[PDB]
């Protein structure tokens, strides 16, 4: 039963301390379970996906648009640059900004792909043509991940990122090799094992992007396939009341523990 999960998933957020959003969708029966679903949170890193998404969207018409060098100037570097880094004052195509945005959760190369979009809103933009009305990004890294309570900048809610998400990996908001390449991009993330991926089963295929911020806000979005049933889409959004707590992505795997064994 939904309920069943839904006190579960309520028992977890009293003993989390913060707030937990959840939102899934199982694509068998397009049956949704919802906890928090239309409540804003900070969406920090997992935001990047619809960056990502969106460089995609403009490469279906400009056809070399992956394989272009962009620059990486001095300017360019912010706080939690693993990949982009080593590459000041050289290049990187987007394709390996997009890459390194989503497995690394590269922030120089998540501000270059909002750079590409024409800044914050045109991520926004983007995510208002494939039906997504609540997503907004207002800020570009590292400052977007500042998570403070009441601020809608940066934001969206569960339900709405994991119809999103669906969208863009199991529907049509992208084109086949565009969406083929942003789910070989998901299943290679190196930041999430901790996360959603350490409360599901190791047999099961999983895409995700995890996010990070202030307020130990810890996020993770995911697309999952199981063994024997059709694919799930798994929203978990978590923070908390104090500005320096820290990142509990435990209590992510424990909301996609629940779910993984009662649906």
């Amino acid at each position: 039963q939904t309920s069943a999960v839904q006190q579960k998933l309520a028992a977890l957020e009293k003993s989390s301390g913060g707030r937990l959003g959840v939102a899934l969708i199982d694509t068998a029966d397009n049956t949704q379970v919802l906890y928090r679903g239309d409540e804003r949170f900070p969406m920090c890193s997992t935001s990047k996906v619809m960056a990502a998404a969106a460089v995609l969207k403009q490469s279906e018409t400009q056809k070399q648009l992956l394989n272009q060098p962009v620059e990486i100037k001095p300017a360019d570097l912010v706080n939690y640059n693993p990949i982009a880094e080593k590459h000041v004052n050289g290049t990187m195509t987007l394709a390996e900004l997009s890459a390194a945005a989503l497995q690394y959760s590269d922030n120089t190369a998540m501000n270059k792909l909002i750079a590409q979009l024409g800044g914050p809103g045109g991520v926004t933009a983007f995510a208002r043509a494939i039906g997504d009305e609540t997503f907004r990004l207002d800020r570009t890294e590292s400052t977007l991940n500042t998570a403070i309570p009441g601020d809608p900048r940066d934001t969206t809610t569960p339900r709405a990122m994991a119809q999103t998400l669906r969208q863009l990996t199991l529907g049509h908001a992208l084109g086949e090799t565009q969406r083929a390449q942003l789910v070989t991009w998901l299943k290679g993330n190196t930041t999430g094992a901790a996360s959603i991926r350490a409360g599901l089963p190791t047999s099961w295929t999983v895409g995700d992007k995890t996010g990070s911020g202030g307020y130990g806000t810890t996020n993770d979005i995911a697309v999952i396939w199981p063994q024997g049933r059709a694919p799930l889409v798994l929203v978990t959004y978590f923070t908390q009341p104090q500005q320096n707590a820290e990142s509990r992505r435990d209590v992510l795997a424990s909301a996609a523990r629940i779910i993984a064994e009662g649906l």
